[PDB]
């Protein structure tokens, strides 16, 4: 099988971690080794896995394949797999929570790319009454303008990117096409604007939990901005 045992047990957990239980199985892990050289190569190949899925990788081939490298070495340190230094981008899936947890402790505050398209966003402008009333102020019939930003809590769309950003701000920037009756449309993009995600563990309790939370308020820990770039087409009518 595998040269070391660190890798062996990475393969064995797969079916956990690459699942809806790998938070429950990474707090088990944390708690039995006291956020040990087992859960840090954990965290790092998470955030490997994640990486590798933003670049378009099966999650769970991505993870197998990093735990079958790791276990190439014979050797059993926390460096058999070291976070790496350049680009980070998050998938915004499974495990892009866990690499931006890595990422506030391994990645030396460096920012991190969240790319908009990842982030799972559905966002109904209709039903954001600030934007609506920007919309449906003073317009000429005929082409105008709009360019408004609001904020916007993740979870509305993916309770999952929430955990990593929060609440983020959104900038909505077209033109509306109105009638001579009221009735018009808004063609344009939504685009985001960079979040400052602080990795201090005390941020992360209600995610994390309570022994968690406790076994990485000792980590160092560097905040960093999450850069969110590209645009969203989008297109809204109404009266
Ligand atoms: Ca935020
Ligand atoms: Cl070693």
């Amino acid at each position: 099988g595998m040269q070391n045992p660190v890798a062996t047990v990475l393969l064995l957990q797969g079916d956990l971690y690459c699942s809806p239980n790998c938070l429950a199985t990474f707090q088990d892990q944390a708690r039995r080794d006291s956020f040990g050289i087992q859960s840090k190569v954990a965290l790092k190949t998470f955030a490997a896995a994640d990486q590798r899925e933003a670049e378009g990788r099966d999650l769970r081939t991505a993870y197998n394949e990093i735990a079958t490298d790791i276990g190439r070495s014979q050797q059993i340190n926390e460096n058999i797999i070291k976070y790496p230094p350049g680009n980070h981008v998050l998938s915004g899936g499974l495990m892009t929570p866990f690499h931006a947890l890595a990422h506030g402790m391994f990645g030396l505050g460096a920012p991190l790319t969240f790319p908009i398209q990842n982030v799972g966003l559905n966002v109904d402008i209709r039903g954001i009454p600030d934007v609506m009333n920007v919309i449906q102020s003073a317009r000429p019939v005929g082409t105008s303008s709009l360019d408004v930003n609001f904020a916007y809590d993740v979870g509305k769309d993916s309770n999952a990117s929430w955990l990593t950003l929060g609440n983020i701000t959104l900038r909505l920037v077209g033109t509306i096409d109105k009638n001579a009756s009221g009735a018009w449309t808004f063609s344009g993009e939504i685009r985001a604007f960079n979040d400052v995600y602080d990795a201090n563990p005390s941020n992360h309790r209600g995610w994390l939990g309570e022994n968690l939370t406790s076994l990485l308020s000792a980590v160092p820990f560097t905040s960093y901005s999450i850069e969110i770039p590209g645009s969203l087409p989008v297109t809204v009518s109404g009266n």
